[PDB]
């Protein structure tokens, strides 16, 4: 369907990314195979790009004929764009049957000869294009019906993205592959004369913050790229380990009360044990950035009229930020979660505990800078009601 | 033995109120012999009224000699004052030998021609004096030995009053008596032209706050003005039940902290039945004011870690007043005492207590008008170091 627009406009970026680390230069010598303008919010349409898989089957130059008709169409009315339209495959058998390179007059006769409802179109007939006129589409036609696998390719980009700094593989596929995703886009639609230089791509693209990446989310889902998310960080991270968790969120004015409470919720209700038969349990910790004071204030009563206790290390009114509270209600049973107010008296929690620090940050907008000892993990999301099917 | 001075000193104040209650008119008409000018900070060597008490002894002229002729010391050169000197007593016989009224004959040869060290005196002779000044100062010398017991006149000056308001008997003797005891002194010492009135004055000297009494303080010493407080107001009934007791303190910003702790340790030592056995626990309310929030909150941030836990109704940074947790802190028994920070957060707080209600508050220079609904009990005092040995 128009999924294989999708499936296969990522195969273009990561033989681009892979056309980038391959390159062992490490200096400012490489261009890129530039325009795209797709503005990405539907996505359903504009298929310059496509990826057929029927390897269970073997090309037939049919499985292919209206994709390329339905690029011409696209030259034929924007012909005066030098564009490039790209087309890749991996078939079982068949690609024996592809003469190459690409004549006109084979052209015509198996992609442009069709049989429609018991009668024949010629494409270039019922168009009026000239074999000159055609004769650039051909150049500008890119077709490997013998390329890799995508999911061979794609483990190929993860392999080439592990090794060039030595990173882990059973964590890197989320992390740098995205980042390097949307980069290399970002580069590409842009026409600034914007030509690569390896050593900026990987100085620019790990800061341990994974960026939204617009096109797998589309691919695989929310309700599913979501779930890529979950258990790829954190369920992978702990499953029932008690330690000093702390969760750093942003969170707008335009957002929501109601749904911010739903999510801490659902926080406390996994990341938590206040069981009365145990000995070791633990409570999770809050911060908040990015609102007014009365929003937050407005956000604590709330919690609390709904008897959900919490301490935030002020007792009282006047008292300095006593953080020993926190590490007796990060014990006590009757304290569900611990609240952070300010980002001063963040840091100062962090000196004075003596045990496991993990940080689970959420950010829109604006992430908070974090120091590098921590074991943090920085996530970008569209809306806040996401990050209730990750934790 | 300067105790004549002060005791007999009261003497006059007291038959000055006698004449006063006395009084059924309810009007203006009543006038008052005023110069004291006693200047009560030291009060020991100026002798304007004295009264003496030798009961199973007989009125000689040897024992009120002196003290008469100190007064004609005081006399000789304030001979311009116009003021009136006083002397009473009461004994068992010998009056009779007095000769009333009192003429020079009699003064000069009973207690002016007095022998000291085996010489003998004349001291109209020797201060070089006449009867023309002689006279004048009897004409203003009150004597009367044959005078109502110092206990005697003391309790039926509280009857008087116990008459007129219907109260009890710890209502009159430590609330009534001395109240009126200072309004009078401080009338009769200013010189103003006031003449008092009977309604005015009643109705100007109950308002259920005990003043501070600096004759009492140093007729009785604070060693035993402070234990009678003790005995009469606060260990007269209140002892043990579980009720709400609300302790008010006024400190300005420049008392010890120290010295505040050792009171409120006291106080919550002295109202507290958190014990292991009780089903009935209680725990007191505490209230300041008059200060700056520096020294109250620093106050609070030294019990804390003192481990006094207490509770404020506000949980966290920018609550608003819950008072619940008082209530809730009230019956249990990690927390050791309630807090409570202005007045009007204390004026909620009587509202949501259903339960019998004291209140107890002390005062050195402003008080706070508390609700007649309530038992209050409000009191007085010169330091504020006084109430440890009260409560």
């Amino acid at each position: 369907s128009a999924v294989d627009t999708i499936r296969g406009y990522c195969y273009q970026v990561d033989k681009t990314i892979i056309e980038i680390f391959s390159l062992p230069q490490m200096d400012d010598s490489i261009d890129i195979e530039c325009i795209e303008d797709v503005d990405v919010y539907n996505d359903g349409h504009l298929t310059a790009i496509q990826c057929k898989y029927y390897e269970s089957t073997d090309y037939n130059h049919s499985v292919i004929s209206k994709p390329i008709r339905l690029m011409l169409s696209h030259f034929k009315d924007n012909k005066e764009k030098g564009a490039n339209y790209y087309l890749y495959g991996h078939y079982k058998s068949g690609q024996e049957k592809l003469t190459l390179p690409l004549k006109v007059d084979f052209f015509k006769s198996n992609f442009l000869t069709y049989t429609e409802k018991k009668i024949k179109h010629e494409y270039h007939i019922e168009n009026g294009l000239t074999e000159e006129d055609l004769q650039a589409f051909l150049d500008r036609l890119v077709i490997n019906i013998n390329a890799k696998s995508f999911d061979d390719q794609k483990k190929e980009t993860i392999q080439i993205i592990k090794n060039h700094f030595q990173c882990e593989d059973y964590e890197a596929e989320h992390y740098l592959y995205s980042n390097a995703f949307r980069k290399t886009y970002d580069i590409s639609c842009n026409k600034k004369d914007r030509r690569i230089k390896k050593s900026d791509f990987v100085e620019s693209i790990n800061k341990s913050k994974v960026l939204f990446n617009i096109w797998f989310y589309q691919y695989e889902g929310r309700k599913e790229y979501l779930r890529k998310l979950k258990e790829s960080f954190i369920r992978r991270s702990v499953n029932t380990s008690p330690y000093a968790r702390f969760f750093i969120l942003e969170f707008q004015d335009k957002t929501d009360i109601k749904t911010v409470k739903d999510c801490i919720y659902k926080i406390q209700s996994n990341w938590s044990n206040l069981s009365k038969r145990t000995d070791r349990p633990y409570s999770p910790f809050l911060l908040f950035h990015g609102t007014s004071d009365a929003n937050l204030y407005e956000l604590k009563n709330q919690l609390f009229n709904e008897d959900l206790i919490f301490t935030d290390g002020y007792p009282f009114k006047g008292s300095v930020f006593t953080p020993k509270m926190l590490i007796e209600g990060f014990s006590n049973k009757e304290i569900h979660f611990q609240f952070i107010n300010d980002i001063d008296d963040f840091n100062e929690t962090l000196n004075s505990i003596n045990i496991r620090k993990e940080v689970y940050q959420f950010y829109t907008e604006n992430c908070l800078d974090i120091p590098s000892q921590l074991p943090q993990v920085n996530i970008q999301v569209k809306d806040f009601a996401d990050i209730k099917e990750i934790v």
